[PDB]
């Protein structure tokens, strides 16, 4: 079997998780779930987000899905469980998808994961505060072979998003970037952040392979959204050398918990990026939810009248139909 | 007289700064204007971008009016024009409206003009690359108090952008905007950097005046433009202690140079903003644009068959109309 990890964590976390887990149920019963709790509660007792006893059970694991945190700001010390687990657990690529549903065109942005200003190196001294935006050859060189792998499999290019004028680190970045795509034939487009927002909105799926460093990438992923029916159906990947973790990029909403109204698509998708990743069929998962979607009602985020539950039922349904065939005939 | 040292630049610089000087003549006579070379051209020459006995009458100037440079990436050592213009006359704040010029709503950018990521510090040595985003007690607190003008003065609230959990820079650049615009009586609501985005785009006139760090500021303004007819008619205002520069948002537009179709109108607000700081009256600009908007046809970039001399024209004559009345009765 299959060892998963699964971190609900807390808001709409566990009711999208929920859906996730019952939909990758019904494409494969080669997948073992056991679940951890993290999040606040945890640093309460232990002063970690992570147990040290299951973070030691999660890195053994094969992969792990994960729901949303809610990360507060007014929390003396608390570091984010899933910048916790991005570290600990050697996370360096995080792939996010903005799918059309209807046309099935996809924004794809590759966002470097662990270095740029989430390196970590800050500083407050005589009413100076720094915070240094770190680039490596070795944190540049192999999130650009993943991009250069994600351009190859679509027979697409990289548009390396930056600001060289102002940042040595992406003088240095793009420098890098251009060097492994040019020995491994990918095109490099290159983009000024400032000027690429317009062009984000503007031409959404004109841009292939988006490539940037950590907090730009942050910030661009978040904008690509606008792109989708609702945050709520966007998933991601955060991929290390042995070891993945999966999320949908929307959070807690605890505006929305416990209310049954929570779209489950973007764990759903992410689930399915999950079985991509153990050389399962995630593009069951995918068809299901495309399916699905036209006629289906939605969840009020996309402007329907559905319950959570409503569409992880129909979800299943779109499987069952396409499970029972033979690769589809 | 008051003394204004203009500078044209290049690409579509000239065209928009002629359309702009000749709106400007027309508000008032109470205007010197002296051109100044600058760019890539100055650089080849004397290896800076502005001769220092041209930077020296600059300053002594009360106000400055910009155009357009291009900063080309492969120039070895050349620093922008207008970098070197800001951090050379003091420029801490930078003020970008975004219109929509039909309801005269307004999308209000305070962006720290001088330090964060444009600090300057950065090198690379052994395979590691470093960007220093410093925040500083002055120049947070400089840059609070200018947005705290602006908020009083149209009797709104201050939305204060940054990424807080990640950036110490930031926990210290909100404590103090906090504390100043409690002092003055200032509502600050706040948002961070990636999920604003969404709200930019989503919400546009709903946020105050938008405050934040020096590159956070480049990546929001250019973002918030979509909410404009074109990128080409937005002004801003670079402001310091002695002195303050002037241009529009956009670019030297290459492409478009010379071929008589470049939108003036960003330019002509800016030299509305700049009277406004010379005491000026800048609101007779800004009703001859609303004015001439309403059927007037605009060019190229924003939909229309008009060239670059008919909307100047076409303002001019707006002017000459409100500028004929007593105040307007
Ligand atoms: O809880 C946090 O501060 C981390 C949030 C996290 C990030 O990458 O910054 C989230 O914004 C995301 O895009 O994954
Ligand atoms: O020529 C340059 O690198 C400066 C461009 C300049 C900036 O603030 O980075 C421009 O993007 C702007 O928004 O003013
Ligand atoms: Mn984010
Ligand atoms: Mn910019």
């Amino acid at each position: 079997m299959y060892r998963v990890a699964v971190i609900p964590g807390d808001g709409i976390g566990p009711e999208v998780i929920d859906g996730a887990v019952r939909v990758l149920k019904a494409v494969t019963g080669r997948v073992r779930f056991e679940y951890y709790e993290g999040g606040v509660d945890v640093f309460q007792e232990c002063g970690s987000p992570i147990r040290e006893e299951d973070l030691e059970e999660i890195r053994r694991s094969d992969a792990v899905l994960f729901g949303a945190t809610t990360t507060p700001f007014d929390l003396p010390g608390y570091r984010s469980l899933i910048l916790t687990l991005r570290k600990e657990l050697g996370l360096y690529a995080n792939l996010r998808i903005i799918p059309d549903l209807r046309t099935g065109r996809e924004i794809v942005i590759v966002r470097e994961n662990s270095e740029g200003l989430y390196f970590g190196i800050g500083a407050v001294v005589n009413g100076r505060a720094v915070d240094v935006r770190l680039i490596t050859r070795e944190g540049a060189e192999r999130i650009a072979r993943f991009a250069v792998e994600q351009a190859k499999a679509r027979g697409s290019f990289i548009t390396f998003v930056h600001k060289a004028n102002v940042l040595t680190g992406d003088k240095f970045f793009r420098r890098i970037v251009r060097e492994v795509a040019g020995e491994e034939g990918v095109e490099v487009r290159d983009a000024i952040i400032d000027s690429f927002t317009i062009k984000l909105v503007r031409n959404p799926w004109e841009h292939g392979v988006i490539l940037s460093e950590n907090l730009f990438g942050d910030i661009l992923s978040d904008l690509a959204t606008v792109h989708a029916g609702s945050i709520g159906i966007v998933p991601s990947g955060n991929y290390g050398d042995g070891i993945a973790l999966f999320e949908p990029v929307h959070g807690s909403a605890p505006d929305i918990a416990g209310k049954g109204i929570a779209n489950p698509i973007g764990a759903i998708l992410s689930g399915a990026m999950l079985l991509d990743y153990l050389g399962l069929d995630g593009s069951l998962i995918r068809a299901a939810v495309r399916g699905y979607v036209v006629n289906g009602e939605l969840t009020p985020d996309m402007g329907g009248r559905a319950r959570t539950e409503d569409v992880v039922r129909g979800i299943i349904g779109e499987i069952e139909d396409l499970l029972s065939m033979d690769e589809v005939w």
